[PDB]
DNA sequence: TGTCAATAGGTGTCAATAC
DNA sequence: GTATTGACACCTATTGACA
């Protein structure tokens, strides 16, 4: 029933996230310090990062260099995908 | 050289710093290895890295940082591969 | 006086998987 | 949501073996 993402996460997950984001601690250090896999801490951080950008969880960040011709298309490629997602949340529940 | 620091992504201060000693300061490769405490094959790879960075990304290109669905994300990653590849032949030929 | 080449930990990410 | 391991890529390195 649409629970906002940052509200679903545990208090602990938000803590590990804070150590990495707010406090600049390394993910692997936080992982060892908390007896978790490093894969969990990376997955944890992505959850908070993705939701703070109003981004679907499955989306992957990409950092490439491109010609300005190709560059602008991928910048518009995002805006279109971003726009589509906003519309999808907007009318998918209504269209059914 | 200094107009490349944005393009040497995922590298280290010292790794770049040493590379400058060979390509800017013109020092000897084997001698910095003796100074900085490294083997010579190391400092060689560090040099080949920072050089191959330059001659693989034309400086007219733009840094794109972007959040995409997985399929499109790979497509943009594949796009860079093609663009980096066709640049190689124009530098090789 | 360096290069090629195999090799390897540390880290972060994607993937598949389980409860 | 909680969590695991397998794989890989891009780092940091080593030595062996040539030029």
């Amino acid at each position: 029933d649409l629970r906002p993402r940052l509200g679903r996460l545990t208090e602990e997950t938000i803590d590990i996230a804070r150590e990495v984001l707010v406090e600049g601690k390394s993910q692997s250090d936080v992982a060892r310090e908390r007896g978790l896999s490093r894969q969990r801490v990376s997955s944890m951080v992505k959850s908070v990062v993705s939701a703070a950008n109003e981004i679907p969880r499955e989306w992957q960040r990409v950092e490439v260099w491109l010609p300005p011709n190709l560059a602008e298309k991928v910048r518009q490629m995002e805006a279109d995908a971003k726009a589509d997602v906003a519309r999808k949340n907007q009318l998918t529940d209504a269209a059914l």
